[PDB]
C-alpha cells in the first residue's frame, strides 16, 4: 500500500493531472519521468531528441529508470513517459514490478 504507483500511458493536456491528482489523494509525492530530465544536464527535453536521436535518449532514460524504482520506491507516484514501453528491456523492468506486488497502472491522424 505504502509503495509507489507506476503510471504508464500516453501524454495529454489532462493526463498529467491524474498523475498528480493520484499524488494528492494518497498523500504521496510525485516524480515525473519526463521533467526529471532537465535538471541533471541543464538542457531541455525536446533539445536532446533533436540533437542526437532516439538511441541515447533511450539509454539515458534506461539508466535513470532503475534507481528511482528502488530508492524512490516508497512514496513517489512515478509518472512514467509515453515511449517507455517502445523498447524491449524497459517493457521487462516494468514486469519486474508486477509479480513482486506492485501496482503498475495504465491510464487510457497523428495522435
Amino acid at each position: 500500500s505504502d509503495k509507489s504507483i507506476i503510471v504508464i500511458g500516453m501524454r495529454g493536456t489532462g493526463k498529467s493531472t491524474l498523475s498528480e491528482w493520484l499524488a494528492s489523494f494518497l498523500g504521496f509525492k510525485m516524480l515525473d519521468m519526463d521533467k526529471y530530465l532537465e535538471e541533471k544536464l541543464g538542457t531541455g527535453i525536446k533539445s536532446l531528441i533533436k540533437a542526437k536521436g532516439w538511441e541515447y535518449f533511450r539509454q539515458e532514460e534506461a539508466i535513470v529508470a532503475k534507481e528511482c524504482f528502488t530508492k524512490f520506491s516508497k512514496g513517489y507516484v512515478l509518472s512514467t513517459g509515453g515511449g517507455i514501453v517502445e523498447g524491449e528491456d524497459a517493457r521487462q523492468q516494468l514486469k519486474s514490478y508486477a509479480d513482486n506486488g506492485g501496482i503498475v497502472l495504465h491510464l487510457h491522424s497523428e495522435v
